[PDB]
């Protein structure tokens, strides 16, 4: 059995409901079917567990962007990235919300992950996208700002779901709304970067 | 209005630091240079004050969208809206962050503002943008999703500033970065909606 995974999943739900400071390791333990000491065998502190949870989300989010290669068809790759990001917003919204919460507080526990591994990845893949700009496979846009727009637009549907629901009546659990959302976000970003 | 303003601004800072539940009216009062009973002449409860803080940022955010009229040149109006939203992200980031925080928690106190006045505005201005779609002044996009993209892409630079800074080295207080940000967000969205 996958007790580490059960703890991570329980932690996500607890952290998302109570925040870092309000959350007690006893709450997570009980939710995951383990004792507090058992939990401490996998994660030596609440801090370590929290960082582990946010690393899970990062890996899920960044998987498609890691996969980008020079020889990929740029528009198709970016279309697919948008779709996959929206699937994450549909399937792991509480994680998206927790990551956002950490940013709102100034990234006190996650800053190192952003300045190190994230920055290095985005430099690498920005150069790759810049190469597509120079080839004329994309219109002249800044790679970093393109990336941020993908992140912001796709994560909005989870992080701002109450507002989305108030305005539209819907959520990403509605299959028709999910599809419309994918089509429109793709339409705007893709037509914005298509070479003319 | 100088005391009402001082209370609102003190409230923003206190709420941001301590959260809704941890904040006491006596903390805000002292930070604003007024007595608790003077504060209560302006705002009869902590809840009412919290909602007012978030109403300040709504009004600021929504001013350009309120101004939209049928006869406006659609691309120029949307370009300008994007710029103005980024100015707000530069100038009132802590308010953007508090509004985001309220959404992340499910909008427990702000829901009425969203279902009433906001929804009514967005319906009105979505119909107005739909009219521009039907005229051929914009490419066929969904108005609501366009609006959400403007919101998400512009608010990202405040709400996710630590990440933006980790990746780029910059903030919206850097004049060159601010200018690049405006240009690229406009480039992507405007080219995405330009009629072909
Ligand atoms: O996909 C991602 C990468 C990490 N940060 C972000 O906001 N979205
Ligand atoms: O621009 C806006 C106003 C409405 N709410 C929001 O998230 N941003």
């Amino acid at each position: 059995s996958a007790k580490k995974k059960a703890i991570l999943s329980a932690a996500l739900d607890t952290f998302s409901q109570f925040g870092f400071h309000g959350t007690r390791l006893e709450q997570i333990a009980e939710l995951a079917g383990v004792s507090k000491t058992n939990l401490l065998y996998y994660f030596p502190s609440k801090e370590a567990l929290y960082i582990a949870v946010l690393r899970q989300i990062l890996d899920i989010w960044l998987a498609p962007l890691k996969a980008f290669r020079e020889d990929f068809a740029p528009l198709a790759a970016i279309k697919e990235y948008i779709r996959l990001k929206l699937e994450v917003s549909r399937d792991y919204p509480q994680a998206s919300r927790l990551f956002c919460m950490e940013m709102l507080a100034g990234a006190p526990l996650l800053m190192d992950e952003l300045t190190g591994d994230l920055k290095a990845l985005i430099d690498e893949k920005s150069a790759l996208i810049a190469g597509w700009v120079k080839s004329g496979k994309l219109a002249p846009i800044d790679p970093q700002h393109l990336i941020f727009m993908i992140w912001a637009s796709t994560q909005h549907y989870a992080d701002f779901a109450p507002q989305v629901e108030a305005v539209t009546g819907a959520t990403l659990r509605d299959e028709v709304f999910f599809n419309q959302t994918v089509e429109n976000v793709q339409r705007i970003i893709i037509e914005g970067i298509r070479p003319r």
